[PDB]
């Protein structure tokens, strides 16, 4: 089934600029929050962390224990993972999923290692990419340094490597609710057999349709979830009416 995943932006602990769920005891609460999610219909959620302060390592295994022990759907945790250790910590305290990218880039075997003790399919690679003069670049350090390596490149690669699954982020879409870089799903489409996961442009329910119409396996959203513009299961039944393979 097409899946829907949401994602939840952390610093020192909390949900990045919250939350509009008035029954939530805590509306900032990274495991309220994403529990409330798995109980409407969520598929997966990703936890990205921002923190850098020194207590970032402690931070994110004592959130992702809480999270394993309290919510019972796939997780991905990212956010600055920069080696196998730090990424075999996360799994082993029960993150389904390691969710890699500056380091991926700089150094691609982090990849392999990884996927060698835990399987491929312990393994996310979020590539954020941008038009620079008519070619998709990839971009390292949270979007801001052009690498100078073509997306198409860096798709074969991350494959070839053992990577499970690509969350394609465009930031060409940072911030914008016009709907997903479908241009760019169906570039990356025929470039790779593995799972493609769309991120950043979606502001409406329709946009999830072309997504999936485009060739996205899986759509993750942020704030159009957390500000309930869109309903998660309103969505579901929405793409399901239209044809979309989502589980209800």
């Amino acid at each position: 089934a097409k899946r829907i995943d949401a994602a939840l932006i952390l610093k020192d602990g909390r949900v990045v600029k919250g939350s509009n769920f008035e029954n939530l005891r805590d509306s900032g609460d990274p495991v309220e929050l994403g529990k409330f999610y798995s109980e409407i219909g969520i598929d997966e959620l990703s936890f990205w962390d921002i923190t850098a302060s020194v207590e970032k390592r402690k931070t994110m295994l004592e959130l992702v224990e809480k999270v394993a022990e309290q919510i019972d759907i796939p997780i991905t945790v990212g956010g600055g993972i920069y080696d196998f250790e730090t990424a075999s910590e996360l799994i082993l305290r029960g993150a389904d999923k390691v969710e890699i990218n500056t380091a991926a880039v700089e150094n691609p075997s982090l990849i392999t290692q990884i996927a060698q003790t835990f399987g491929s399919q312990a393994v996310v690679v979020y590539i954020a990419a941008k038009r620079v003069d008519g070619e998709f670049m990839v971009f390292t350090y949270s979007g801001t340094k052009n690498t100078g390596i073509l997306l198409r490149d860096w798709v074969v690669e991350v494959e070839k490597r053992g990577a499970g699954e690509i969350v394609l982020g465009s930031i060409d879409r940072l911030g914008t609710k016009s709907g997903y870089d479908t241009e760019m799903i169906r570039f990356v489409r025929p470039l790779t057999t593995l799972p493609i996961i769309a991120h950043r442009g979606a502001g409406k329910t329709e946009h999830f349709l072309e997504a999936f119409l485009a060739g996205a396996d899986a759509a993750k959203a942020d704030s159009v979830f957390h500000s309930r513009e869109i309903d998660v299961r309103e969505l579901k039944e929405y793409l399901k009416k239209h044809g979309v393979n989502v589980r209800l």
